[PDB]
């Protein structure tokens, strides 16, 4: 039993092992025991010339193709000595070689994970093949550098098995919606041969975040006269998520409809505008609780004060509250024919009320208290002068333009 | 001025107090006076009689018709004394009693809430309206029990403002889907009268459930000579999200192709079979991973191993690796004419390899190494006798049903 060792992928005619010397045998003895290899489809790879005594290489040695992955990888094949008929077994080990790279059965791996995926999460990896074996085999997997993913490498006995990415800090998609890494498996040859992988992580949305105004308080001032539909101001509300979970539509919160029926809130543009008059005496202030929703349940909040500012547009009104309608012939100086109810539903200037009666005619109005005012007469009337009157009363209140209600008394 | 007190919704002619015994006049001295009603717009709701000279009511005093939400309610009007045509304000206090319930100005607030809302998010409230004033209007909130919501009421000198509803335990639509509450507005009167506003909170489906396996690991074992297309496994799993993220679709992690690509696995119904034939030599054993997608890139993993069961259908393979055709007339017993190599691809029973050569001639079979088999010689054979040979050798394989492979060389003299 002769055993040589001899690479893989030789060179045509390269040495492999001198019969010759280890047989004992010079050029002759070779010559007349008329040595010659036995065929059979694998000697076909070695040659043996019989008169220099050297076995040598005859083809390509691609051990790969012989033995695949087995080790030890070992030809054998016989010798024919013509002189006795004797037959010689002839081992040849192939050693392995690095010439191949190492194979993904793809070019991009493209998955799909959720940004609320929890942490830890496994993904198996497609397997590299690497066609060599030994050391020019699969050696070693190399995740790229990327916060959100690590590589986990189980240690097998013959070598790196079942390749795992696995996910560490945890996904957003408003911050990145697609993650590309690249898995570089490599052998352990001099140089190294990597074959990449390719790796399109995508991440699905999921509506994580509510609306954001851009103030928490909404201020106006309006003018009560202010006509119907005017624009009273814009809101502004932002959603990052994607799709329908980012569509945002404005309402009123159900807070007071008294006040909500008396304004209007367009859900898309989120324009607020007076629907009904705008009445100071009533209101003042306006304070209204607005909501954006987007399209899955999410909400913000966000405040409107609409102030009412005051201008001269309510008269004061005079109620005949008090007539003595009879009125005596000889009534003395200082009694009250009537009492007068006044009331301006303004303030400030724009809300005092004073009263006018004609001067001429004796009984006059002096100052009493609360808008109320006493018509006690300061003359004596004759019975035949005058026998029936008809009055008007004048109520201005003092703002600019000054509003007035008028009254009118009939006497006798 | 003098000030007498009378409630609301008296009994007509009801006794506030005497003026004749407050103004120290009698009941003809009153009379001489003159004393008589002043009417104001809303002065006959009072009744003066002018003989009892107590000035009495004439109606229902209405205060929340009268005052509203004012405090407080005092009725001023004069008494005309025609003597010295003297005029005396008396003022009538309203006391206010409780005949009305809070009102809301709706019956179902609904609402939709995601299952992802961060607990303290606020909501605020319809506000319910009691016309009644003092004690008698609106007094208190009251939420239903509930776990995630909680009550909170600003409160005010007069009374609560701005009820709101407070999420505390965070929702889950997979639980609980709909909650309803009841909002319970009360007053302060005896007894007390309570407005309720029912609450509708829908939760919206969030997809935060991954798929669920039935089992972690499927092992089968299945006959190497099962014919293509036969359902090997079903798996099953189920999600509680709703919609498209809570059915599942089954399929193959990418890891080996060249393991997969021998079976078949419907996405839908996930019954795996077999597309290529299974054969125990190459692979013992299939092992495979599985995963489980839902509609919004939440997955889960399996595993699946199909084992292979060994059955004796390969034959022992004969190899000439060697003869020698050439061989002498007056060759010796004992010498090696041809050398085979045989090899069956089981194991067991179903792997040992037997030699069978024809018995009439003197050569006979020697095993040797391993597997090999040496035919040496053992008598002489003239060449007149025979002068070709085609001989028959046959390997037989000892694990029942035997398979056997057949080889014919040929030889001369
Ligand atoms: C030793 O002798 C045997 C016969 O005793 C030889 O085997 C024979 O080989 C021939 C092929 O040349 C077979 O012919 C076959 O005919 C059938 C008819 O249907 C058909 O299957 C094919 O057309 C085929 O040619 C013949 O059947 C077969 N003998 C037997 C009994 O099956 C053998 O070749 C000889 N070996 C040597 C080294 O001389
Ligand atoms: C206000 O909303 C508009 C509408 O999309 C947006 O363009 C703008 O950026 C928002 N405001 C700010 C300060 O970004
Ligand atoms: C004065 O007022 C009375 C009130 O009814 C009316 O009838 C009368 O016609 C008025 N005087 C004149 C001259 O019109
Ligand atoms: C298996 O999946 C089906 C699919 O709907 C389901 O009906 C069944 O409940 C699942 N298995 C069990 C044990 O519930
Ligand atoms: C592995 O390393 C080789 C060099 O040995 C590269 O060519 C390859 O792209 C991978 O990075
Ligand atoms: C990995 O690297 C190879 C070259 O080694 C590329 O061809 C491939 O597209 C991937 O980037
Ligand atoms: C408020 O309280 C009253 C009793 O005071 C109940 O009748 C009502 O249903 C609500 O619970
Ligand atoms: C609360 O209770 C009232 C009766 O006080 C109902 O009318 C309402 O629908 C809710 O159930
Ligand atoms: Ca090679
Ligand atoms: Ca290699
Ligand atoms: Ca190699
Ligand atoms: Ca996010
Ligand atoms: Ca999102
Ligand atoms: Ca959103
Ligand atoms: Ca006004
Ligand atoms: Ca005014
Ligand atoms: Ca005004
Ligand atoms: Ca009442
Ligand atoms: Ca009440
Ligand atoms: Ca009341
Ligand atoms: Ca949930
Ligand atoms: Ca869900
Ligand atoms: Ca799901
Ligand atoms: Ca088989
Ligand atoms: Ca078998
Ligand atoms: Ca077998």
């Amino acid at each position: 039993n002769i055993r040589y060792s001899v690479p893989e992928e030789t060179d045509k005619g390269s040495f492999v092992g001198s019969i010759a010397k280890d047989l004992g045998l010079e050029t002759r003895e070779l010559m007349e025991r008329g040595i010659r290899i036995v065929s059979r489809g694998r000697s076909q790879l070695f040659s043996l010339n019989p008169r220099s005594g050297s076995l040598v290489t005859a083809g390509r040695i691609d051990r790969e193709e012989l033995c695949a992955q087995s080790t030890p990888c070992v030809v054998s094949f016989n010798i024919l000595m013509e002189d006795e008929m004797k037959l010689l077994p002839i081992e040849v080990e192939i050693i392995d070689i690095n010439d191949n790279t190492p194979q993904f059965q793809l070019e991009e791996l493209e998955l799909k994970m959720s940004e609320i995926t929890t942490p830890g999460t496994r993904i198996p990896l497609p397997l590299g093949q690497d066609l060599d074996v030994g050391i020019n085999s699969l050696q070693s997997y190399q995740l790229s550098a990327n916060p959100h993913f690590s590589l986990d490498v189980q240690q097998g006995p013959e070598g790196p098995q079942q390749p795992e990415m696995v996910l560490q800090r945890p996904l957003d998609r408003e911050k990145d919606a697609v993650h590309y890494l690249v898995l570089t498996a490599s052998d352990g040859g001099s140089p190294i041969h990597s074959g990449t992988l390719q790796i399109h992580v995508q991440v699905v949305d999921v509506n994580d975040n509510p609306p954001a105004f851009t103030k928490a308080e909404y201020h106006v001032s309006v003018p009560e006269n202010v006509p119907l539909g005017t624009r009273l101001l814009k809101v502004n509300a932002t959603d990052p998520d994607e799709g329908a979970n980012g569509r945002v539509t404005y309402s009123f919160h159900k807070v007071d409809h008294s006040v909500v029926r008396k304004f209007q809130l367009d859900a898309y543009t989120g324009e607020l505008s007076n629907k009904e008059p705008l009445d100071f005496e009533e209101y003042k202030v306006y304070p209204m609780e607005i909501q954006a929703q987007d399209g899955a349940g999410l909400m913000a909040r966000a405040k409107v004060l609409v102030t009412v500012l005051d201008v001269n547009d309510n008269a004061p009104e005079v109620g005949i509250t008090s007539v003595t309608n009879t009125v005596p012939e000889n009534f003395p100086p200082g009694t009250t024919i009537a009492l007068i109810s006044v009331h301006d539903q303004d303030a400030d200037n724009n809300g005092h009320i004073t009263c006018s009666i004609p001067g001429n005619l004796p009984f006059k109005l002096e100052k009493l208290v609360d808008n109320y005012y006493r018509l006690v007469t300061e003359r004596t009337l004759d019975r035949e002068q005058s026998s029936r009157h008809n009055i008007t009363i004048t109520a201005t209140d003092q703002g600019t333009p000054p509003l007035s209600t008028q009254a009118h008394i009939s006497l006798l």
